[PDB]
């Protein structure tokens, strides 16, 4: 198991432009195009993602190549900010992999926010972190895998993704 995979199981993979469980457009392995209404719009964001006409729908390999991407700008999104960084370089491989599927999911911004459970996390306090996780719109929002993820983030092990 790992960050791809681990990924790659709460996003799904979809070939045609859907909707996220906000109402947003996305497409592919949970890549987000906007928060705009149309669907035009939409689509002009696709198109200039990809380099071509796509009409909305993409290939496998598109969408994969998207997930690198964005998998990439979390990590680097986290490593250049000054409330992540320590956090992360503080913890195990394992619980990382929470971290960054935290920020994938609602930007470096927002978990930057989470001061407390980042404190936290920090202090190896799993149990505290973990309960302080769950006191957000997040968890209320998306439980099934904010819960996978908080145990990922609790006890080092991939348990809740086997
Ligand atoms: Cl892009
Ligand atoms: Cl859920
Ligand atoms: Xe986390
Ligand atoms: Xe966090």
């Amino acid at each position: 198991m790992n960050i791809f995979e681990m990924l790659r199981i709460d996003e799904g993979l979809r070939l045609k432009i859907y909707k996220d469980t906000e109402g947003y457009y996305t497409i592919g392995i949970g890549h987000l195009l906007t928060k705009s209404p149309s669907l035009n719009a939409a689509k002009s964001e696709l198109d200039k993602a990809i380099g071509r006409n796509t009409n909305g729908v993409i290939t496998k390999d598109e969408a994969e190549k998207l997930f690198n991407q964005d998998v990439d700008a979390a990590v680097r999104g986290i490593l250049r900010n000054a409330k992540l960084k320590p956090v992360y370089d503080s913890l195990d491989a394992v619980r990382r992999a929470a971290l960054i599927n935290m920020v994938f999911q609602m930007g470096e911004t927002g978990v930057a926010g989470f001061t407390n459970s980042l404190r936290m996390l920090q202090q190896k306090r799993w149990d505290e972190a973990a309960v302080n996780l769950a006191k957000s719109r997040w968890y209320n929002q998306t439980p099934n895998r904010a819960k996978r993820v908080i145990t990922t983030a609790r006890t080092g092990t991939w348990d809740a993704y086997k």
